[PDB]
């Protein structure tokens, strides 16, 4: 059911989960460091689990795309053919950036940093500064220790902040991953739907130094022996079974304000969504004929389509459900109630009315800013701002540098320049500035920027093409020069005759006022939106009701049982997919062309002891009323003993608008049975020593 609960809510829990069939005490999941949460990790946008005591880390083929794209070519295409490393010294590197982060304390700040805040006054941008300089500082203590990297979380909009400190393992492999196919079949046919019939899985190690502290990239490393990993279920998983995820969901905005629904709803995901489309139509031209291009964009296409097709299901989910009468109706209800405790409810009435101004000065350059945040994240002008920005922060004491920029982030930031490698066309890249220039002369000169104006020298096809064929001189494009600039002073950025560069260097001084806005905002934001959460909150709590914040890339538990749902009267889809399934949908061509040894072992009725006798074959993916969101991806399903029975990695299309709106009907995770990724490492795509490892062969 609804709710992505913090582990400190376990207590409040527990009952809930004893009647869904949890056999465990809530005691030990509470222990999160202990057997079975300490084998959870993290990937940065993704979860994973342990599951040997020598490192081997299972997620989804999705979240592993990005790794196994960095080492594929046109020729070798490992997205295509799938990998698998006969031994651990076969494993290649998973990038530069990879990571896994392995949880190793929690710590409430709460009072600290709202003592910070309030020191600042009553001046917006002052608070923001001091919030910065607060958590700088506590995570620099936090990372005195080598090998950990820590994060300060702000829940419920500023009314509780956790510290997480991390083991950071930067020496990252892959050791297997199915051919996509497999990892991916049906495509963008089958994505966010149900039916589903998709094996999304494959396996990483991770490696620290000879001295067990982690280190990046070298062939000294040596597994990483975690404490805590997990088993594989010995109980056939079957419809009405608890399950439970434990993982790291991103983003929600269940309470947000009516009129930010109504922006978002009304201007963000139409405008992303055709831009998207757009960019798709583009890179999908020029890869039918080449290719290079094909494979170096292949998980920025991935990205693309997966996030356009979320945001048209969303606009699908608000009408079906009327989100935007929900919204506001309930937000009456809040309001109403406020209103009639006097001066014990002005606070959270005047943090409203606050919130929905800076709404207002935020729509009156929304175009601009999602237009110019953008185009300055093609691969040329992004690589020449970020590397600029650099430059001008270095000339600072590391305390005053900005986030993102300070000694902790170099190592990911040269990681970034040398993955783009791999990642960039400059052929590609030119039409997507081309798109980008274009949308931009388009802008009114309403929202319009003095210094791009300027910078172009015309209004007109013209001076778009100008602007092409000066940035077509850079030397930004190549790995070397971009790691020259990387070390290099910001008096050489600004002597610099790179095109790229100078567009840097034109539009820095509006970058950071821009920047300085921002700030400003979210200094108000610092104020007003904790009171007016803690209203709804207890708002919420005098309706009886579930309390739970909003998702925000830390730990959340969500717990409930296997099940399908009705998607319209007459129908009801069914708990299981089957293997039978899976070649009921072969056409021999993308993204239906299942592998020849896949169609051989269904049709000979190979199911290698993993039948599950309820259903008569072996199950591929199954349906459950838990509560995920982007981020869950990868994150282990656990069954009413600990076990592993299967890993998250998609909702149903009916469920995505339940990020803003939650309906309990057609709310479902898609997850990938542990038997169907058994199944496929015994019979398709075989590797039996990870069966081996995990006990399983
Ligand atoms: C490439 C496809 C399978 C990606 C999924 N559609 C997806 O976005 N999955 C997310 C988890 C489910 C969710 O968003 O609610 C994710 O990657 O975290
Ligand atoms: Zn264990
Ligand atoms: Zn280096
Ligand atoms: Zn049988």
């Amino acid at each position: 059911g609804e709710g992505m609960w913090v582990p400190q809510q376990l207590p409040e829990i527990a009952g809930p989960l004893k009647k869904a069939g949890l056999k465990l005490s809530p005691q030990q999941i509470s222990d999160l460091t202990g057997d079975p949460m300490g084998a959870v990790v993290a990937l940065g946008g993704c979860t994973a689990s342990f599951v040997s005591p020598n490192g081997l880390v299972v997620t989804n083929h999705h979240c592993a795309y990005g790794a196994i794209q960095l080492n594929s070519t046109a020729e070798n295409n490992l997205i295509k053919n799938g990998f698998n490393a006969p031994t651990t010294a076969d494993e290649v590197s998973a990038g530069p950036n990879a990571r896994v982060f392995v949880l190793d304390e929690i710590t409430d700040v709460t009072k600290d940093a709202k003592a910070a805040i309030a020191a600042a006054g009553d001046d917006a941008l002052a608070r923001t500064k001091a919030l910065e300089a607060f958590e700088k500082k506590l995570i620099a203590d936090c990372e005195a220790e080598a090998g950990f990297r820590c994060r300060l979380y702000s829940f419920s909009g500023g009314n509780t902040y956790r510290l997480f400190k991390n083991l950071e393992i930067k020496d990252v492999r892959l050791a297997y991953a199915p051919p996509g196919s497999v990892g991916k079949f049906g495509g963008d046919i089958d994505n966010w739907m149900w039916p589903r019939h998709t094996g999304d899985f494959a396996f990483y190690r991770a490696y620290v130094g000879k001295d067990g502290k982690p280190a990046a990239f070298s062939k000294d490393n040596v597994p990483y022996q975690p404490k805590h990993w997990l088993k594989f279920a010995d109980q056939p998983l079957g419809a009405g079974d608890f399950v439970m995820v434990a993982g790291y969901p991103g983003s929600t905005n269940r309470y947000a304000l009516a009129a930010e629904f109504d922006n978002t709803a009304q201007w963000t995901y139409p405008t992303i969504a055709r831009h998207y489309k757009n960019q798709i139509a583009m890179v999908e031209a020029a890869g039918k004929q080449n290719a290079d291009i094909q494979v170096k964009y292949a998980a920025t296409m991935a990205g693309w389509n997966n996030t356009s097709k979320n945001y048209d299901g969303q606009l699908e989910g608000f009408k079906r459900i009327d989100a935007a009468g929900q919204k506001l109706r309930e937000e009456a209800a809040v309001l109403g109630w406020l209103k009639g405790q006097g001066a014990k409810g002005q606070p959270a009435l005047d943090a409203h009315a606050k919130l929905l101004d800076l709404l207002e000065q935020s729509k009156a350059t929304r175009d601009r800013d999602l237009t110019l945040a953008l185009f300055n994240n093609t691969a040329m002008l992004g690589s020449a701002t970020q590397l600029y920005r650099l430059s001008i922060e270095r000339e600072k004491p590391n305390a005053e540098r900005e986030s993102g920029y300070q000694e902790r982030d170099l190592p990911a930031i040269e990681g970034g320049l040398k993955q783009l490698e791999r990642r960039y066309v400059a052929a590609m890249d030119r039409q997507l500035q081309e798109y980008w220039l274009n949308e931009y002369i388009k802008l009114p000169a309403d929202q319009r920027v003095a210094a791009v104006d300027a910078w172009l020298g015309g209004n007109d096809a013209a001076a778009v093409k100008r602007a092409l064929d000066r940035l077509a001189g850079t030397k930004l494009g190549s790995t070397e020069e971009r790691l020259k600039w990387f070390a290099a002073d910001r008096k050489a950025f600004e002597a610099s005759n790179d095109p790229a560069i100078q567009y840097a260097v034109a539009v820095m001084p509006t970058l950071l006022k821009l920047e300085q806005e921002r700030k400003t905002r979210a200094g108000e934001n610092l104020a007003a939106r904790p009171v007016y959460l803690q209203a709804l909150a207890d708002y919420k709590k005098s309706q009886g009701e579930f309390v739970y914040p909003d998702a925000n890339l830390s730990l959340r538990i969500t717990f409930g049982n296997v099940m399908g749902y009705a998607p319209k009267d007459g129908m009801e889809y069914t708990p299981f997919t089957t293997l039978e399934g899976v070649v009921a949908k072969e056409t021999g061509q993308d993204p239906f062309d299942s592998p020849k040894a896949l169609l051989d072992a269904v049709a000979a009725k190979r199911y290698g002891g993993l039948e599950d006798k309820r259903i008569g074959s072996v199950p591929v993916n199954y349906l459950s009323d838990l509560d995920i969101t982007g981020g869950n991806s990868g994150s282990p399903v656990l069954d009413a003993h600990g076990k592993l029975v299967g890993l998250a990695f998609d909702r149903n299309w009916e469920s995505v608008s339940s990020n803003w709106v939650f309906d309990p009907k057609m709310t479902r995770m898609i997850a990938v049975d542990g038997r169907y990724l058994r199944w496929i490492m015994q019979e398709v795509y075989p590797a039996p020593q990870l069966l081996k490892e995990m006990n399983v062969g």
